[PDB]
C-alpha cells in the first residue's frame, strides 16, 4: 500500500505516535517518506546482509526476523513480512520498541539526516488530524 501523507499522518496518530517519546507526528510521516516513499512494500538490502522492510525501514539485524540474516536478533518478534502489510499495526509497534532503545529516532538514518532540525510540522500540514 503506497499511503497518501495525510493518511499515514492520521493512521500514525491513531497508533499512538503523536508525541511518542516526545517526537511530534511530523517527525514520523518525514521518517516515513524519506526511508519508504509511504510504501509498505519497500525492502533494501544493507551491506552486511540484513535487510530493511516497510514503511519505516526496520533492520533484520535487530528487530525481525527473515531467515536470511544469520547472526541477528529478533526483538520485536516478528516476522520481517509482517512489516509488508498495509496494516501498519506492527510496523508501529516495534519503531516504539526502537525509539526507546537509547538513540531515540537516531535510529532512522534518513530522520537523522532529513528531518532532525527541520520544520517537521510541515509534513502534516492541511491534514485533518
Ligand atoms: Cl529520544
Ligand atoms: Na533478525
Amino acid at each position: 500500500k503506497v499511503f497518501g501523507r495525510c493518511e499515514l499522518a492520521a493512521a500514525m496518530k491513531r497508533h499512538g505516535l503523536d508525541n511518542y517519546r516526545g517526537y511530534s507526528l511530523g517527525n514520523w510521516v518525514c521518517a516515513a517518506k524519506f526511508e519508504s516513499n509511504f510504501n509498505t512494500q519497500a525492502t533494501n538490502r544493507n551491506t552486511d546482509g540484513s535487510t530493511d522492510y516497510g514503511i519505516l525501514q526496520i533492520n533484520s539485524r535487530w528487530w525481525c526476523n527473515d531467515g536470511r540474516t544469520p547472526g541477528s536478533r529478533n526483538l520485536c518478534n516478528i516476522p520481517c513480512s509482517a512489516l509488508l502489510s498495509s496494516d501498519i499495526t506492527a510496523s508501529v509497534n516495534c519503531a516504539k520498541k526502537i525509539v526507546s532503545d537509547g538513540n531515540g529516532m537516531n535510529a532512522w538514518v534518513a530522520w537523522r539526516n532529513r528531518c532532525k532540525g527541520t520544520d517537521v510540522q510541515a509534513w502534516i500540514r492541511g491534514c485533518r488530524l
